[PDB]
């Protein structure tokens, strides 16, 4: 019994953490074999950082300009390419603690962990979720850049994210692991706004159906409704849409349950409605959204 | 920005955890150095229930290694098997007992092997709000510390209201519960009002000024107000600890209580603090300090 939002076991990310400093910037790096994987502004200064021109900042570099530490010891750099908006740092030695992985780009709704580092060392995890605005609700102070995300498959660490920047209003920005970025983001000082969040409907749905696992059923009704009046309900309130796939996703919940997903849908219309009248469910007064189906059925059935 | 429920890196732990089989029971182990800590209900009268056994009763499994238990012998509800390999990964690692209000890591485990980490606080009736399942024994908490992990404790047992107890790693109970099969409850719990004052501060550190008022108040006063709403006593110890976020928002100790005062009475009118409608406990005034500033290991 209970529920917690739990981040995977570190220790497989924490073996490939490592310290990048390029002339007065220091940052994280992905050590992985032979390369090391960090966010392309490591070249920039603060100046460079309104208008820079990549190609022309690193064209003027050598390898020996990157320095690399990984513990207490010196990698030496003998290569460097850019993809997109990441640096890869080719090295002379092959990270003995690489683990089983694979480079995988997340969709909008989607967990994963966070291992926060500063000057290669990790200091924290926490679980996360990719918002509907393609930001992450994270908890980052300078010099977390580099900091990744990432799931744990059996033995295989998926890793999905790479932290590059922090928006004015307190959310983060960054890339999948082949640079490529999360939204309508550059890597560049400009006036960037993160558009307005909606809740991750399919995900609030997850967390009734965890809640009734755990025998929870006061927010039940007699109700049912149509998807379509769901939606037209449900974006009142900022909800995003729910579509056909994520009624599909609710099945294996829906069949342990006994609770039609329009049924699920109708309990939830009516929690928007009243509020939870001083209750909570599974510990909160929020509806909670960073929850996943799959993440659900982990933490519930084994 | 941002503030999150933030555990400690786990591997340092995860390099320790076994998988222990006595008869038809499996459960978790923590191996440290050549000796596999485990609760002793894997195994009531507890010394004539091992005094049967032998050492090859105890598989031990380390990955796809088999460990063989060399000796065993009890303390308090903790089982230690004696083991013929070191273990090559033991962390700097010291054994503490905590107090409630302190938090700590928690690694969850099944079958020796580990399946997620979370944050927690030990409750004012020594209690955790866990998330385990059956398989979960032996799961442990702790703290990091420069390179020093801090084993604080062991999982034993979850309670009928879905809270779980457990042990330090010298096998002594926190709280007034017992390794058996008996009616026992947990007890009525209370808010950990040093840590909601922590909590505010850290709101005042992200940019939220909201509830912030005028007015001052007494630690008398305070803990009248305090003792109605289920919250724990506010001691001159917990005010000294509080000093640092006082200086650094410069919101005294007695001012933020105040704040707290009328949280208390009135509510959040529709308004959150930090993504929360309800008041925060679970962060000591060190977590605020640490998460706010940038601590690594
Ligand atoms: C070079 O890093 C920038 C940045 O957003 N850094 C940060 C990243 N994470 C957390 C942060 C927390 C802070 F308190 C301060 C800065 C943070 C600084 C601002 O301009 C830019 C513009 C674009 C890009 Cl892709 C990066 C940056
Ligand atoms: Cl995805």
């Amino acid at each position: 019994s209970g529920f917690r939002k739990m981040a995977f076991p570190s220790g497989k990310v924490e073996g490939c953490m490592v310290q990048v400093t390029c002339g007065t910037t220091t940052l994280n790096g992905l050590w992985l074999d032979d390369v090391v994987y960090c966010p392309r502004h490591v070249i920039c200064t603060s100046e460079d950082m309104l208008n820079p021109n990549y190609e022309d900042l690193l064209i003027r570099k050598s390898n020996h300009n990157f320095l690399v530490q990984a513990g207490n010891v010196q990698l030496r750099v003998i290569g460097h390419s850019m993809q997109n908006c990441v640096l890869k740092l080719k090295v002379d030695t092959a990270n003995p603690k690489t683990p089983k992985y694979k480079f995988v780009r997340i969709q909008p709704g989607q967990t994963f962990s966070v291992l926060a580092c500063y000057n290669g060392s990790p200091s924290g995890v926490y679980q996360c979720a990719m918002r509907p605005n393609f930001t992450i609700k994270g908890s980052f102070l300078n010099g977390s850049c580099g900091s990744v995300g990432f799931n744990i498959d059996y033995d295989c660490v998926s890793f999905c994210y790479m932290h590059h920047m922090e928006l004015p209003t307190g959310v983060h920005a960054g890339t999948d692991l082949e640079g490529n970025f999360y939204g309508p983001f550059v890597d560049r000082q400009t006036a960037q706004a993160a558009g307005t969040d909606t809740t991750i409907t399919v995900n609030v749905l997850a967390w009734l159906y965890a809640a009734v696992i755990n025998g929870d059923r006061w927010f039940l009704n007699r109700f049912t409704t149509t998807l379509n009046d769901f939606n037209l309900v449900a974006m009142k309130y900022n909800y995003e849409p729910l579509t056909q796939d994520h009624v599909d996703i609710l099945g294996p919940l829906s069949a342990q349950t006994g609770i039609a997903v329009l049924d699920m849908c109708a309990s939830l219309k009516e929690l928007l409605q009243n509020g939870m009248n001083g209750r909570t469910i599974l510990g909160s007064a929020l509806l909670e959204d960073e929850f996943t189906p799959f993440d659900v059925v982990r933490q519930c059935s084994g």
